[PDB]
């Protein structure tokens, strides 16, 4: 019959776009089960709140709720609510923040694995912290040591893996691969490998 | 009329515990609408994958789900699958990542506002990184200077800001504000101040 008591922010990770907000449930519900929270977030100097619903459900079965598309470097508010059936409860305290900034992204760690021939490898990658913004492309690049480089390989953010096919025989080779953002380039990560006899 | 195809994976970045996924939802076929995605994932090793189902009209206007509750320094792989009425569809290929180590907390900023009374002030504090755990407290300590340190002040993690009142008058003072979570203590923030007359 009545409307929500304030949910109660315990925590507030920023990160560069997004930020995660860990809460408790409100003391009291109203009587009605709680369907949705609204987010609130305003930067600092703004007057307007951005907002955004979160299904309760999913909501706490995760512990959080994550508002996203938010300005590097920036300082914000930011306060929830939850909705009964009834209505709209009492928003929280307003919690303060500012995000990080965006940053190269780290280097991805390469592994090796065999690929359909003796004269090819597979290089399997994985996705390590790609500084605060979205991987743009990986750049591979590989040559036959003392030997010049073959084309260099762009590949999209989502490539799981690379594959060295039709390679020279009994020959050794070093991979680099290096991750990118709109930001820049990241370290690049090495790989040494020799492809068999024959 | 049949299950979607499968999501595609463009993005996952890994935290401590958490990493967030982006990716390309498959095409709606069938006639029905897509309902929901289902995100498995499991540390390189184990055999058990774990998994949790992700509204898909939410996950479409956020543009990431987060997967939770992932430990440390670990590899893991991730896949995705696409929910619709007349079921689920295939499962993505896995995405490989590695949570990040958890590190000290990063100091909080402080912003200083006048208080109740012109002998107090209130601290307001601007949370900042965590280092990838929750912030177990807030250790303040202040004092006025030339004198010795006021006892320690403990504030919970949903704290917002000190509050410093029945402070003296015409009196130069200087808060200390060190945030902390199980990995340890960040380096102090400070500020200083003085009362009014």
């Amino acid at each position: 019959a009545d409307t929500p008591s304030s949910p109660s922010i315990d925590q507030v990770e920023p990160y560069s776009s997004t930020a995660q907000v860990q809460f408790d449930e409100p003391e009291a519900t109203g009587g009605v089960p709680i369907l949705k929270y609204k987010a609130e977030w305003r930067a600092v100097g703004e007057e307007v709140w951005h907002s955004k619903w979160y299904d309760a459900k999913e909501a706490s079965m995760e512990g959080i709720v994550t508002i996203v598309g938010l300005k590097p470097e920036t300082t914000y508010a930011v306060r929830l609510a939850a909705l009964n059936g009834k209505g709209l409860g009492e928003i929280s305290a307003a919690s303060e923040f500012k995000t990080q900034p965006v940053r190269e992204p780290s280097a991805p760690k390469l592994e090796g694995q065999r690929g359909e021939d003796g004269n090819s490898i597979k290089v399997n990658l994985i996705k390590q912290d790609d500084g605060g913004s979205p991987i743009r492309h990986y750049l591979v690049r590989y040559r036959a040591l003392s030997s010049e480089w073959k084309p260099e390989i762009r590949l999209p953010s989502g490539s799981d893996h690379v594959m060295l096919k039709s390679l020279d025989w009994n020959a050794e080779y070093e991979v680099y691969v290096v991750a990118e953002n709109q930001q820049g380039k990241s370290k690049a990560a090495h790989f040494v490998f020799r492809t068999a006899a024959a």
